[PDB]
């Protein structure tokens, strides 16, 4: 089934806050706003965790797109191949989750990857989730138009929090 | 000289909508539209079957450009290699044709691959069409500022409706 | 010295016609107009064939630039690795000179390849002239901010025309 | 420790000029020119050595992004990969600094590469500065929200001039 990191990594305060850093051209800002917050909700009504997202500076979880080379060991690498990546918790780079800008993202009403999905996937991951053998799980290593948290994924981050 | 798809798949509807999803800032929307219905209509007009464009939601056939991953198991490359692919007849991503945006694409008066013709192989496959050993048909499986389609491209679509 | 291609070919019409067929965010339009001009006029002055300038169309000399696949056997590649293309006069893609929108061009204010060097190279191509091994020679094969044809240069145009 | 170049490069100069040539998209161009200025800085207060910014024509030191093939012998490769690149005091190309248009660029308030460390680390290397041994380097061989440069910086820089 689910999976954790490796000396289970969670965040231990009751509020982790997070940045929406950058956007991508494919879809409105507003639009990115609303999924990354359904994202983050749908884990979070299964756990004694709270969000509150922030609009400057630094913040626990750092959302965002970026093309190439990004500020960490973990440069993206053009159309194709790696799509995106998360961290789990932690100080620094800790729980930020990024998304390659050189792929096509979709809220649903155009060709492209599903964002929504794709921030549930990675987000898991901010919050200290693995990879799932269960190939209903939002967890399982490979990539939508309708979907919710597994029982695997539920069972997952409820073990974890 | 021509072929189907493995179990020969076909629109089994009377009607099949269509909806250009994304388009290419190398050409005008209007441009991209025109083509399209150009290229089906090439189709269409050998066969006991009809297209109709529809402008939102999902459509039978959805067609459009992306760069990188976008939503399917072969997402694009950049520049070169692949060019464009589509789908044989079925549901979810069955009949649906997409385009590499980091190609150049021409209507005919600039440089580019030409995007009538590009359109008319690949609707060819959304329709249910492989490839062909005939130099001469648009379904030969390499790349048009003056075509229509060969004997063997009737012959085969004929053939399949 | 230099080369010409297998079999000389050559432009055996007085006149030539010429066309720039899309331009580079790079540089404005006029600046690549006339660098084309000057490219042309080098090799013009020491021979008897005459360019004329089209605007629509085709011409016989079809310049411009593209990214990735772009209607002939020679997809550009990206940034890096090939930068342009050039074909010995003849019918069709002859004598076409193709740029790869995915370098950095300069008019030489700026940073990146000069092209009214790489023009001057291109459309050596473009009118019969093979790779010279005089290192002095524009027709060397490997890359300008100040520079005129070689001795080399004209000696092997003058002996084409 | 720290490292010069091979037969020790170094303006000979008391006065070194500058120009920034060529901006980034991802950021505003008053902030690039602030950051290199405070890059030439660092440098700067430790030797006997001055910069003046121009910006027109050339300069001894041309500092600028670009993408793929720039007009050096070292052209950049997409997202990814290498970074940058600066050469070592001399003539022409010596002391320019060049960055990838193609990674992701940031002044600290975003998603990106640091680019004032980048520039000090590049601007090092364009006054004469080789790789150090010491992890605390500014002019380690790899990659900056905070910092200054380390003892072995100023040392390597002084023992130049
Ligand atoms: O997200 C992934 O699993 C892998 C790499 C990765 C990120 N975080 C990890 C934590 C542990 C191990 C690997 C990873 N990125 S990927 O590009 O291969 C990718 C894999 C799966 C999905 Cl679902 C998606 C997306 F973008 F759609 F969310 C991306
Ligand atoms: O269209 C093609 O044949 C191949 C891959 C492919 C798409 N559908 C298929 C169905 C069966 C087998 C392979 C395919 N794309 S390609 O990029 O190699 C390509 C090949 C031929 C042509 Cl004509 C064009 C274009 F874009 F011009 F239409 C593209
Ligand atoms: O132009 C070239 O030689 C090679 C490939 C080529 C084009 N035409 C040819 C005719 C015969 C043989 C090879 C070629 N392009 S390249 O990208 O390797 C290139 C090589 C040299 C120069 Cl100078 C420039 C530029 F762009 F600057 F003009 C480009
Ligand atoms: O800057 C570097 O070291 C290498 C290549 C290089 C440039 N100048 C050199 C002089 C000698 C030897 C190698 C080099 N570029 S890189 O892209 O690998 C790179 C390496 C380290 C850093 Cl810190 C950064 C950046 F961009 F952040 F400044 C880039
Ligand atoms: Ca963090
Ligand atoms: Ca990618
Ligand atoms: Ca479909
Ligand atoms: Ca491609
Ligand atoms: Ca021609
Ligand atoms: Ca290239
Ligand atoms: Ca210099
Ligand atoms: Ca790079
Ligand atoms: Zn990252
Ligand atoms: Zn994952
Ligand atoms: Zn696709
Ligand atoms: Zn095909
Ligand atoms: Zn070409
Ligand atoms: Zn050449
Ligand atoms: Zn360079
Ligand atoms: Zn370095």
């Amino acid at each position: 089934g689910y999976s954790l990191f490796p000396n289970s990594p969670k965040w231990t305060s009751k509020v982790v806050t997070y940045r929406i850093v950058s956007y991508t051209r494919d879809l409105p800002h507003i639009t990115v706003d609303r999924l990354v917050s359904k994202a983050l909700n749908m884990w979070g009504k299964e756990i004694p965790l709270h969000f509150r997202k922030v609009v400057w500076g630094t913040a626990d979880i750092m959302i965002g797109f970026a093309r190439g080379a990004h500020g960490d060991s973990y440069p993206f690498d053009g159309p194709g191949n790696t799509l995106a990546h998360a961290f789990a918790p932690g100080t620094g780079l800790g729980g930020d989750a990024h998304f390659d800008e050189d792929e096509r993202w979709t809220d649903g009403s155009s060709l492209g990857i599903n964002f929504l999905y794709a921030a549930t996937h990675e987000l898991g991951h901010s919050l200290g989730m693995g990879h799932s053998s269960d190939p209903n799980a939002v967890m399982y290593p490979t990539y939508p138009q309708n979907f919710k948290l597994s029982q695997d994924d539920i069972k997952g981050i409820q073990k974890l929090y």
